RNA sequence: UUUUCCUUUU
């Protein structure tokens, strides 16, 4: 950073590896412009880009919402003679999912094949997640045997992508043969394996089990994270014991484990559906103050209990306050005013906000256009 | 040096 700076006016050329680095460091902080500014003058030096640079912010770029943006990079890389690898596929074909583009995710799973590139272990998790997340779990399954077939070793991460697949698919008592069957093979489950596990019996109304399985892994070993955290948090809360959620708030506190904007957007669900608005709004403050920032999650949540209650002057003016703040509005945050506003027949409000969701770009959905007091 | 798993909102 500063350092690198300091480095360079004492004369000294950093390697390309040393420029990568970095770059990925200002990626992964949310700072961008400022690795696509990096980029540009690593090229100005005539220090040149390689295949990990264009990696890099192939990555970056996707995870930024920015899967355009790194379709024209790919392109570059290509045009340039730098040729995609293995981790340049992989990464495109996790943007390409993640964007709701399996079929194009699929396309450059044939593409890589074609170019004498083999799909590794990460190809293959990849595209079993993404299979499992469109509702495909056979072939997520068939991609499991296949990954078999060419030699390459389902691990920790390919048995939880499964188990979660399965999990949300009611196979529940399978998610749970595949536990045993990755440890009677000797991959060790991690906090991760539990966590999914501990979902899926939540979900599926199974809160006892839930936290006998919470019981065992700390007893196992396991520390958990605060994703064991909110998911044992917003089980109890879909419960309706939001007094138990509140005490394993408190305790996770207790043990080390610091809440973070999943933990109070949770929590603001769980008070704001009780009712409890009250309560919902002060935690709000307390997030602010402690130093978490809000993230859109956390106003869209404030948004929707407003609206159920037909407080629609507050639910407005947190938009505002939302749309004031850098926080940008998506296609969950229209749908529930236009929702709130259809409800209360506020028909003109709603047909106003849909017009101005669009002013910004954002996609519209089925419900979008399903939601109408019309009828 | 870069890519894949789990929790929250309509």
């Amino acid at each position: 950073l500063e350092l690198f700076a300091e480095l360079r006016r004492q004369g000294v050329a950093p390697t390309v590896v040393t420029y990568n680095t970095l770059i990925d460091g200002l990626c992964k902080a949310g700072k961008l412009d400022e690795a696509l500014k990096l980029f540009e003058e690593m090229v100005e030096k005539g220090i040149k880009p390689d295949v990990v640079t264009y990696n890099t912010l192939i990555d970056g770029l996707c995870k930024a919402g920015k899967l355009d943006e790194a379709l024209k990079l790919f392109e570059e890389m290509v045009e340039k003679g730098i040729k995609p690898d293995v981790v340049t596929y992989n990464t495109l074909i996790d943007g390409l999912c993640k964007a709701g583009k399996l079929d194009e995710a699929l396309k450059l799973f044939e593409e890589m094949v074609e170019k004498g590139i083999k799909p590794d272990v990460v190809t293959y998790n990849t595209l079993i997640d993404g299979l499992c997340k469109a509702g495909k779990l056979d072939e997520a399954l068939k991609l499991f045997e296949e990954m078999v077939e060419k030699g390459i070793k389902p691990d920790v991460v390919t048995y939880n992508t499964l188990i979660d697949g399965l999990c949300k698919a009611g196979k529940l008592d399978e998610a749970l043969k595949l536990f045993e069957e990755m440890v009677e093979k000797g991959i060790k489950p991690s906090v991760v394996t539990y966590n999914t596990l501990i979902d899926g019996l939540c979900k599926a109304g199974k809160l006892d089990e839930a936290l006998k399985l919470f019981e065992e892994m700390v007893e196992k070993g396991i520390k958990p994270s605060v994703v064991t955290y909110n998911t044992l948090i917003d089980g109890l809360c879909k419960a309706g014991k939001l007094d138990e959620a509140l005490k394993l708030f408190e305790e996770m506190v207790e043990k080390g484990i610091k809440p973070d904007v999943v933990t109070y957007n949770t929590l603001i669900d769980g008070l704001c559906k009780a009712g409890k608005l009250d309560e919902a709004l002060k935690l709000f403050e307390e997030m602010v103050e402690k130093g978490i920032k809000p993230d859109v999650v956390t106003y869209n949540t404030l948004i929707d209990g407003l609206c159920k209650a037909g407080k629609l002057d507050e639910a407005l003016k947190l938009f505002e306050e939302m749309v004031e703040k850098g926080i940008k509005p998506d296609v969950v945050t229209y749908n529930t005013l236009i929702d709130g506003l259809c409800k209360a027949g506020k028909l003109d409000e709603a047909l106003k906000l849909f017009e101005e969701m669009v002013e910004k770009g954002i996609k519209p959905d089925e419900l979008t256009y399903r939601r109408v007091v019309e009828s």
